[PDB]
């Protein structure tokens, strides 16, 4: 069946995830930047409270994928500490300024990176050509690509998303952006393998003294739904 | 003089901002949450290129302060590490519900951090009883605190920092918010002894293709140009 991956904020969440059926979850702080890479506090925590895979994201800062070689040696560095703490995978992903991935640099990533799965971001729906784009991928070795399928939810993208699956020699096609509960029956019918959701929502703050006051989590729920949902697909 | 201290989202920003004539600058991530906890990969890549003392902030999430125990653990792991790598002070806050400082949790956070010199950032802006907390950072051992008088602005809350600067020998007040070279002139008068400025500007993304994307990043010349203000305001002092 469809492999469920949750986006997550927090230990907690990728708890929450994990006792609610999800198969993997993308590790990310910062909702805001839409997400950049965890503290070593929050990674170790996960390493030792969460069981299911957990891949998290390296990314030091929001905007383009077009790092300074400053971020860049961060980003080797974030690589080579996920790999030594024993993460099965990571997600990531470079960009040059013309919208083609940036070979060399990502080569240096694939280095670091030894055995992990690498998962190429959404930076792929910023690509100008998808089919190249997934070639170049396929060169790198990464494991699986995250993609709308270059539009601005996953569902305007599946026709995009079901060519794409189509390609031999490519990493996973896993959709994303937008997916929920509501829409999941139509990747599934897509023939989509992986599906990623944030299945979340803000939350007030608690403060009784006083966006400052929102927290953003996720919703236990909505990821049991979804796995459901996928579970049934393949039993109906 | 008084101390100068930028806030910085990068390596090469701290470097400038250390080429510029910074005293001590506060490594962040995360700009769009007011700030988040530096990764590893960024905190290491700091110890090797920066040399003026760096301040990380230690913070999982934006928002409020009242964090989890998960968030918490994580906290301490943070300030642990922190501590470990070098760094010689790092800026950090807890609260409870009612905006009071959570003690426990902050005494939990300077046993970790060990000599380091915390700072106690703007959750102080939006705790209770200012002058009670003041005792209470004291009585923690804090080193600083980063405030804006409580309000939007420093500028705004001059009046209110200068009546913490004058509270029974609180920690170090810095002012924060706002702060640049066109009003520093207001703290220094009021006897502030370290400022932090964003010293912020935006360059364009490089970007030719496309299917927002402006850069963060620190302006070198209104560093220069805030500690020459600091500079000549001390000459003034005979
Ligand atoms: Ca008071």
């Amino acid at each position: 069946m469809a492999l469920l991956e949750i986006c997550c904020y927090s230990m907690e969440c990728a708890l929450t995830a994990q006792q609610n059926g999800a198969d993997r979850v993308e590790l990310c702080a910062a909702p805001k930047e839409g997400g950049l890479t965890p503290s070593l506090g929050v990674l170790k925590s996960v390493r030792q409270r969460v069981t299911i895979p957990v891949h998290p994201i390296i990314r030091p800062r929001g905007g383009d994928f077009c790092y300074s070689d400053g971020e860049f040696a961060a980003i080797l560095e974030d690589v080579r500490t996920v790999r030594e703490l024993g993460f099965p995978g990571l997600v990531t992903g470079v960009l040059d300024v013309d919208g083609n991935v940036d070979m060399p640099r990502m080569e240096k990533i694939m280095a670091a990176a030894g055995p992990l799965a690498v998962t190429f971001h959404r930076a792929f729906d910023m690509c100008a050509n998808p089919l190249y784009t997934l070639n170049n991928l396929a060169e790198l070795g990464i494991a699986r690509v995250l993609t709308s399928g270059q539009k601005s939810d996953a569902l305007q993208g599946l026709s995009k998303i079901m060519e794409l699956i189509a390609h031999r020699d490519a990493p996973i096609i896993m959709a994303g952006a937008g997916v929920r509960a509501e829409n999941l029956h139509h990747f599934l019918d897509a023939g989509v393998l992986e599906v990623h959701s944030s299945a979340g929502a803000w939350q007030a703050s608690p403060m009784r003294y006083r966006d400052e006051y929102s927290r953003y989590i996720v919703d236990g729920a909505a990821v049991a739904e979804m796995k459901g949902i996928i579970e049934r697909h393949q039993a109906k």
